[PDB]
């Protein structure tokens, strides 16, 4: 496991994120409930949202968009998103959600997760059959919706270890979260794979993680591992889209 040059970044970052949100309500407030349960923000989604209110930006989004659920089906439904719009509510972004709240507070995060969701095509799903986007789809809308026009995709595949740690480093020491996925290797390629945020280091060179689990089995993690309580473990096409700031 590499550990941070202090001659080069910071000596450690500590966890930057102070929100503990995750996928179901009310984050999912305003997404079509189905006779199997109301449809999950998704993955994607949350980390994104994540790392926009850390920022607290932008004031106002960039036109808008729709996506369908079920995902490809030619008469499904509309899931749509005015960015163009919308002025999103950051004062009323509660930190944890797991208490009571206004709906004034639950509408300020159900939008948020919403858009990033529709600015992603994100394929919703209910909370058996999860809610999915690719990564790389998600810096697009970024770019285009959100204004972001640094947002970029890049995969692990394409970087040595000490090169790719060094983004993580620098970006984190720039005090810039991560939106960060991987994959967990499945026992016959029945993979399962996962967004969430890295939101900082330590002298010893392991990550803070937020997956979005309502901050479930949050904490400091080795970036190769990605292990949350042993269940799962993304170590395979690990990816993120950094350039997303003020």
């Amino acid at each position: 496991v590499i550990k941070p040059d202090p001659s080069k970044y910071a000596a450690e970052v500590s966890t930057l994120l102070t929100t503990t949100w995750g996928q179901q309500m009310p984050y999912n407030k305003l997404l079509p409930k189905t006779k199997k349960g109301r449809l999950i923000t998704g993955c994607v989604a949350t980390a994104t949202a994540q790392v926009l209110n850390y920022f607290k930006y932008p004031v106002r989004g960039i036109g808008s968009h729709t996506v369908h659920y079920p995902a490809n089906d030619p008469s499904g439904t509309a899931i749509s998103a005015d960015f163009g719009n919308t002025t999103y509510d950051w004062a009323n972004m509660k930190d944890n959600y797991s208490g009571n709240y206004t709906e004034a507070e639950a509408n300020a995060v159900a939008t948020l997760m919403l858009h990033c969701g529709v600015a992603s095509e994100m394929q919703y799903g209910g909370p058996n059959e999860g809610s999915g986007a690719y990564m790389t789809d998600c810096a697009a809308g970024l770019r285009t919706y959100f204004g972001f026009t640094d947002a970029e995709y890049i995969t692990r595949a394409n970087y040595t270890d000490e090169q790719w740690m060094d983004i993580v480093f620098s970006e984190l020491t720039k005090g810039h979260p991560l939106i960060y996925g991987g994959v967990s290797p499945g026992s016959m390629g029945q993979d399962a794979g996962h967004a969430f945020v890295i939101d900082g280091y330590n002298k010893a060179g392991l990550v803070s993680v937020n997956w979005g689990w309502n901050g479930d089995v949050d904490g400091y993690y080795k970036i190769d591992l990605l292990n949350p309580g042993n269940m799962y473990s993304f170590t395979a096409e690990q990816d993120m889209v950094r350039g997303v700031y003020g």
